[PDB]
């Protein structure tokens, strides 16, 4: 249900960055702006998103754009409310514990940035860019907003995936 | 039940306008306020409110006048409180989201310009005055109401019904 | 069986006239001519009575014209005698008692000038005009015909519908 739910979401609102024929990020579409982490190096595969003029900022290592009218219906939905507990992911369920974004996995590996972090109610909640390795658990660096705000939150010795 | 009550409340506040032999637009009966949309042109169907002398504003378009004494009883309710969810409308049920509201269908077509739309308890929320194609839905143009000014939303590419 | 013939002759010998887009009076058909009282003012809804040339006169309150030739078979049947009992309209029944004519039920409403009062055998009789507020009663104030003479019973206290 949950689960199914999300993957729809994911189907319909990331799209693939190919760079040299492989993918090494994805841009996610989130109210109704084109987000990409800024790091990775690529191009996107879709006519109209590939054409924008991609607004940069290297302080919060994240590069945004206006999407355009007909893929409006197409964004997520978001919110700004981080209740402790448990919160979806494409690669499982992450856990929100003191401020921290954790994969119990610790399963993380290069080419998964971009990918959106999901609530119960299927809103978005921040943006993976990478993760430090916690023994057996890891840390992600992850990119939030406030009410009106973005921050980062970088934990120490995080590797950009 | 709720959709003849709103068609009931519609019969008695809803005044067709025609130019030309055929219908451009309607006028409603909020309060005590004759309201027309600017933008069409036309005549009202009743010679009291034909007679009446309009206020002008080109900024919200719209057009006001004060009803006559004896439609007092003839006219509907109105609510500046809009909560999250669905309201009915004549053409079905409208989605308020986000500040926006849009048409499930895009069924909407010219010559609907000035039908309002209206709460669950058949208060009326704003008043239509164009739409615009956003992907397989469409977002309303709408003149809606604070405590106790005028507001006007306009999503881009809007066309004037 | 009276109620259905009255009804019937009052459908063909009545049109109503309407001023700035609101019914205020009826011109009804008796023998040959078009009669209207004066203080009812506007435009007959036909185009052949439009056009006809209307000779006015304030003493009796009263507005004839020539009706056309091919309208001469929609026309009712003139009498004057006028023997004590009741009388027919199209609102109830009416009751000519000493040289009055009087509304039982006092139902009489602006808007009712120019309606006639009918014989027993769908003979037109008199025109109201106005009505006088005696009490439970209502005396009208009608114009009639003598065997030759145009007459004007007008009680105190009438008033102009």
């Amino acid at each position: 249900k949950r689960e199914r739910m999300c993957m729809k979401i994911e189907n319909d609102c990331i799209f693939e960055v190919k760079h040299e024929g492989k993918v090494t990020g994805y841009a996610c579409l989130v109210g109704d702006k084109v987000m990409k982490p800024a790091h990775v190096k690529g191009v996107i595969d879709n006519a109209d998103l590939a054409k924008l003029a991609f607004k940069k900022s290297s302080k919060y290592d994240l590069e945004c754009a206006q999407i355009p009218v007909h893929m409006r219906s197409d964004a997520s939905k978001y919110t700004h409310e981080k209740p402790e507990g448990h919160y979806n992911w494409h690669h499982g369920a992450v856990q929100y514990s003191g401020g921290r974004f954790t994969i119990p996995t610790g399963a993380g590996k290069p080419g998964d940035s971009g990918r959106p972090i999901f609530d119960n109610k299927g809103r978005v909640v921040a943006i993976v860019l990478g993760g430090a390795n916690e023994g057996s658990r890891t840390a992600l660096s992850v990119v939030t907003w406030n009410k009106d705000m973005v921050t980062r939150v970088t934990p120490e010795g995080s590797e950009e995936w």
